[PDB]
């Protein structure tokens, strides 16, 4: 999975400015019928400027290639789009100057610690720069930006023979993109400072001749991301990626399919749903999360803690008649980003609702009525300038209610 | 292990200069109701200067290639970056004018005692000079420096064919770079007068096979 990210853009205006300076000496005489003598001298200066409306300026872009798949790509030749407002200025296929020989998974071309490469030419033989129009130049000078979109990437793969001779010529990756994408379900894991994109084969139910094995979502996740099991829970390296401990974001079709297939399922767990073709699953590991059993990474400390019972999702409730409090030092938060606070609450015996207050950019209050089963609430907030007041949150509520798996995540 | 080290850079200003010179003679006769006669002589001088803001100057680089590995590289073809402040001016791949046919370990192309090769073209056919902007040219005139960073190198290796000869076409190191780097550890030794880089294979304890 290869993408292109632009780092900065350079505008080169194309004008022809010149200057002049002269000097003239004259002499004249007259003979009336009385004589006259005339002298003259002086200096002159001139300035000029010429601008071509058709091709007013040129643009240069610095880019970085990154890979997040499971296989390397040799001879990376990506194609990029340049958009100003709704106008695609040009599409440039990478020339010989901008082809990466090797791009291993998790790596980057150019390697981390090196300057980005410059894509400033459009023709096949790297001889004609990228032009713009005068109106587009005025739009650029007005503060508008240029976005870079990647549409396709061409590369080769390696085949090893018996005696060990890698050959990467004629082994295009484009012969397998359509076939692989049409029989597989895509799963994405978005950890901090890292991202993984995977494809897992899914069985077809209408074809009696499809002998490929059947997988559930949990098994597919474990196979794809190399997760390990401790006590029935999935761990990536040390981060728990259990259903209750992360954020699952689907598209409309996958959400509808999961909802429809959850009715006939006994366990009523998303990880037990059968994986089907075309599914799109995204997992976002939380920024801060604790389960009151063995995990905690919050900068502060919970005000009220009572985890001396076998309750909650797994042996942890942390709730008495008093209300809890969190102080956010704001020292580890994005200056401009929207966050989500989520958790599970169960009300065994009917009581009053729970009132939540969050102050990060705006003061918001909501009332939730917990049920006999734990239910996610997932309220939202947002930072302002990284130099604002500490975020304080209350979970006002009585009636010996319960809590578990309270987490904070970010969104893109 | 092939790298590129720049030695100096040369700026060629893309200015146009012109000069002129003139000389004129005149005569005017007028009758009034009289007799008037006029004789005149004049000269002129002009100087000009034209500059293109889009392409203000060209640049040239003198570079060498050095090898510190254990194997030779045939047909060296490195790619370099030109950085002024944080702006990569251009990414140039070596054309046929800047290819090292042979580079034995510990050697240098060109050999020791020869002047560095000049990199001053950017297109595939070496028919186009590297341009810079007016702002970039002023930055150069303000004392700022251009740095050269190499990103990748393309080369060949030799093998015996069915007739007992040696063939270097179609054998590329890029097919093996990733495989070698994935399963090996790197060790570098820096002496007073030379540097050595090596790759040594390492065992994976989590794979029983
Ligand atoms: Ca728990």
């Amino acid at each position: 999975i290869v993408g292109v990210g632009m780092e900065k853009l350079i505008i080169s205006t194309n004008e022809h400015a010149s200057t002049d300076q002269g000097k003239t000496v004259s002499r004249a005489t007259t003979n009336s019928k009385s004589t006259a003598v005339q002298d003259s001298n002086g200096e002159s200066w001139n300035t000029g400027l010429s601008i071509n409306k058709g091709e007013s300026a040129y643009i240069n872009a610095n880019v970085r290639y990154y890979n997040t798949g499971t296989a390397p790509m040799y001879k990376v030749t990506p194609t990029t789009n340049l958009v100003l407002d709704g106008d695609t200025l040009s599409t440039i296929k990478a020339q010989e100057n901008q082809i990466g020989n090797n791009l291993s998974p998790g790596d980057t071309y150019p390697k981390k610690g090196l300057s980005p490469l410059a894509l400033n030419t459009m023709d096949q033989f790297s001889s004609r720069l990228i032009p713009i129009n005068y109106d587009q130049l005025k739009k650029l000078d007005a503060g508008k930006q240029i976005k870079l979109e990647t549409t396709q990437v061409s590369g080769n793969f390696g085949t090893k023979n018996s005696s060990g001779q890698i050959v990467t010529e004629g082994n295009s990756w484009s012969d397998y993109i359509s076939q692989i994408d049409s029989i597989s379900a895509s799963i994405i894991l978005d950890t901090e400072n890292e991202s993984y994109e995977r494809r897992v084969t899914a069985k077809n139910l209408q074809d009696p001749e499809d002998k490929t094995p059947e997988l559930t979502i949990g098994e597919a996740i474990e196979k794809a991301f190399g997760a390990t099991k401790k006590d029935g829970l999935l761990y990536f390296n040390d981060i728990p990626i259990d259903e209750s401990c992360v954020e699952l974001i689907f598209d409309d079709n996958t959400a509808n399919k999961i909802k429809d297939s959850l009715k006939t399922l006994s366990d009523k767990k998303i990880y037990n749903v059968k994986l089907e073709r075309g599914m799109n699953i995204l997992i976002k590991t939380p920024t801060y999360f604790t389960n009151f059993d063995d995990y905690n990474n919050y900068p502060s400390t919970w005000s009220n803690v009572n985890t001396t019972n076998q309750d909650g999702l797994q042996g942890s409730a942390n709730k008495l008649n008093g209300e809890t409090k969190i102080k956010i030092p704001m020292s580890e938060l994005k200056p401009y980003k929207r966050y989500v606070f989520s958790g599970y609450s169960k009300d065994p015996l009917t009581s009053n609702s729970i009132i939540v207050k969050i102050k990060a950019k705006e003061e918001k209050t909501d009332y939730l009525v917990p049920e006999q089963g734990y239910t996610k609430f997932s309220y939202e907030f947002e930072t302002t300038e990284k130099d604002s007041s500490n975020i304080e949150i209350t979970l006002i509520g009585s009636g010996t209610t319960y809590l578990d798996n309270l987490s904070i995540t970010e969104l893109n």
